[PDB]
């Protein structure tokens, strides 16, 4: 339906109030179960007139000219339902045009750290909320970790690249606002062996659908059996996806012991079967030669003589027929022997591509990952097929900068805050002398989860933060992930598939160039650096990995099919210290509580809260992403206003 479908677009029960929804409307959900209804219609029509058209601002007049009988009567609970969505960034968020002009008074002074899309985010919505926004950056763009690389007619992104199902996807709405080109993702992924053969169908097949049982029977290990804890350490996935190939190593050995035991078994009834045919032929030559040894009692000794002769010959036949039903039953047992071992050589790296490319969806090693919470999130996948950005993600929060006060180039040292305010020390990154002191009511600190762990400390809070919130920002993964981007000026990959795979030769560097892509317009290849590999390769050059990725490529290609490139770049996110990582994953001994740690405002001690905190890492249900970093965002401001502004 039409306003069912923009309640599942906002994230949001079509049919029922949400506890939220419930803590603001107390009178709603304690009044007529009628009037409930109403304010559900009123909520879903609302939200559908802006996501049907979210690029001009959405006003309360306008909801209310737009809302058809009775509905447009209730002047005061449309007024209060706009409102609503209006604050927690449901509606009017993002880039649009405004129909009524920024109020030329402002109201309190927030200073964003950070001009990721999560502090771009929250800066929007607080200047359209009409307070003082000023974002600080250390880096000379903005986007943090959303970052394209642009040259002439290549364009290829070395942080964020897919938007995950638009169903329920707030980027859906920010795409339809930037005009970003998405394109969905076949999903044919050739894989291709270290020699660069191709692996044939049925292993592909094989190993994979190993790699799923493997898989679920972690899970189930987990969450069946609850064998989450181990030695008084929390198990990683890794960990119990050791102990479950252990287990089908031992069912290998075991079909493998049964069947040499009926194999000997087989033989030994053979080898005595033999002895006693043996011995019977004995006792018939013995008789066979008494019949020729040789009257009355010789007529009737022929008789005896033949009636025995022949009935020990009748026992041998019947020795002989047992002996062929025992020799064919050896002949198919050693025809059908069980399966020497449960991954040949090959199958192993194979298994081991499909855990680089899980190491690659994390961003660190299967051993890091929480067994029981490391995909604690996937209730929340939206819908839909996933897509790349063919112009380039950076359209995003190029878009979001517009208009707002961003200071590039300085780069926050210090957060003071107390009970009268704030205030920030930052730097200047081209001349580190010249020093800026920024006074405000409220810091939003959008800094990524591996720059807080950054130890000694890039950015001193004074008073240093709490103990609960610093062991969280211990706990939580901060993991890695680079890519090689590779520019052509002719294609010579299959231009019909976007991805393609390399099967390393060991289990160590199985993350290493493990995964191409082709995704844009001009002759560009992105390959993947996973797991392991992630860190340890950004210690090597641009020109000596870009070697190692031509000679996987011309393995798989063909040496003469293979050009110098005519543009690398080469991602190093690691040792990015205004990143120090790619995006968090839950780590073994966290949860997704921990993200709700991150999330959680400080407040000096006796008060209001001063001291607040967006990001992909301080959102449960949607870590680790783009749009989480937005939502993020879009949460801090409304927080932020409720402070400030009142709820
Ligand atoms: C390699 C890679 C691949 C990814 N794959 C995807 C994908 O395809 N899709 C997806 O949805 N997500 C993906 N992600 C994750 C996604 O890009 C991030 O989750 C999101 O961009 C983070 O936004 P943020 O605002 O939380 O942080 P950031 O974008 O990092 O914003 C923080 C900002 O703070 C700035 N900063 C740092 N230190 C200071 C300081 N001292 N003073 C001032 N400013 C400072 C940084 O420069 C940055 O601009 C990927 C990320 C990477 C790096
Ligand atoms: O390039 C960036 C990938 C990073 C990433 C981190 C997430 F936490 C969730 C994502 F959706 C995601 O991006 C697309 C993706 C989806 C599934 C498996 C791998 C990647």
């Amino acid at each position: 339906s039409g306003v069912e479908g923009a309640a599942f677009q906002s994230r949001l029960p079509h049919d029922r109030m949400t506890s939220q929804e419930a803590a603001c409307f107390p009178d709603i959900i304690s009044g007529p179960q009628q009037t409930q209804k109403v304010f559900l219609f009123i909520r879903n029509r609302t939200l559908q007139l802006w996501l049907d058209n979210p690029k001009i601002q959405l006003t309360f007049e306008a909801t209310l000219q737009q809302l058809e009988a009775p509905y447009n009567s209730d002047t005061v609970l449309v007024h209060r339902v706009h409102s609503y969505l209006e604050r927690h960034g449901l509606i009017n968020f993002g880039i649009y045009k405004r129909i009524k002009p920024l109020p030329t008074k402002k109201t309190g002074k927030v200073i964003i750290i950070g001009s990721g899309v999560s502090g771009l985010a929250a800066a929007r919505q607080l200047q359209s909320f009409g307070m003082d926004v000023t974002l600080l950056e250390a880096r000379d763009r903005v986007g943090g970790r959303v970052a394209t690389f642009r040259k002439g007619n290549y364009v290829a992104d070395l942080g964020a690249m897919v938007v995950t199902g638009l169903g329920g996807n707030p980027m859906a709405v920010v795409s339809k606002q930037v005009n970003m080109e998405l394109a969905k993702i076949k999903q044919k992924c050739p894989l291709y062996e270290a020699n660069g053969q191709a692996v044939p169908k049925e292993k592909d097949e094989m190993v994979e659908q190993e790699f799923n049982r493997l898989l679920e029977a972690t899970s189930y290990l987990s969450h069946q059996l609850d064998f989450n804890v181990l030695n008084n350490k929390p198990v990683s996935l890794g960990q119990a996806l050791e102990v479950v190939i252990q287990l089908q190593e031992k069912h290998v050995k075991d079909e493998q012991i049964e069947h040499w035991k009926k194999i000997v078994k087989t033989q030994e009834e053979l080898k005595e079967l033999l002895n006693k045919m043996v011995n019977l032929k004995e006792k018939i030559k013995e008789l066979h030669q008494q019949y020729k040894e040789a009257d009355i009692t010789a007529e009737f000794l022929v008789k005896s003589k033949h009636r025995d002769l022949t009935a020990l010959c009748k026992e041998y036949d019947e020795l002989a027929e047992t002996q062929g039903k025992l020799e064919e039953k050896l002949q198919e047992l050693e025809a059908n022997p069980p399966s020497d071992v449960y991954l040949s050589s090959r199958d192993r790296q194979i298994l081991d591509w499909h855990f680089a490319n899980l190491e690659f969806a994390n961003a660190t090693p299967l051993s890091t990952l929480s067994l029981k919470h490391w995909d604690q999130d996937d209730d929340f996948e939206f819908t839909g097929s996933h897509l790349t950005v063919r112009n380039g993600y950076s359209c995003v929060p190029v878009a979001l900068a517009e208009g707002l006060d961003i200071k590039l180039n300085t780069a926050v040292r210090q957060v003071r805050y107390t009970a009268s305010g704030c205030e920030v020390i930052a730097v200047n990154t081209r001349s580190t002398s010249q020093t800026f002191i920024y006074k405000c009511d409220a810091v939003l600190c959008t800094l990524p989860l591996g720059v807080l762990k950054q130890q000694p400390p890039a950015v001193q809070f004074v008073p240093p933060l709490p103990e609960w919130k610093t062991s969280a920002v211990q706990r939580m993964g901060f993991g890695n992930l680079n890519k090689v981007v590779l520019c052509f000026d002719r294609v010579f990959w299959d231009p019909s598939v976007n991805l393609f795979g390399h099967v390393g030769s060991t289990t160590a560097s199985r993350g290493e160039l493990f995964l191409f892509w082709n995704l844009y317009k001009a002759p560009i290849l992105l390959a993947l650096v996973a797991g392991e590999a992630a860190g340890i390769m950004e210690n090597i050059s641009d020109d000596v990995i870009v070697g190692r990725c031509l000679a996987i490529l011309k393995g798989i290609f063909g040496s003469s099919a293979v050009p110098q490139p005519k543009e690398t770049v080469v991602s190093r996110w690691r040792a990015d210290p205004w990143a120090r990582g790619s995006y968090s994953y839950v780590a073994a001994g966290s949860s997704g509580n921990d993200y709700d740690l991150m999330a959680q405002p400080i407040t000096p001690g006796p008060p209001i809260p001063r001291l607040f905190f967006a990001g992909e890492h301080t959102i449960r249900n949607y870590p680790a992403t783009v749009h989480g970093a937005l939502l993020s965002g879009l949460r801090e401001a409304g927080r932020i206003a409720d402070q400030f502004l009142g709820a």
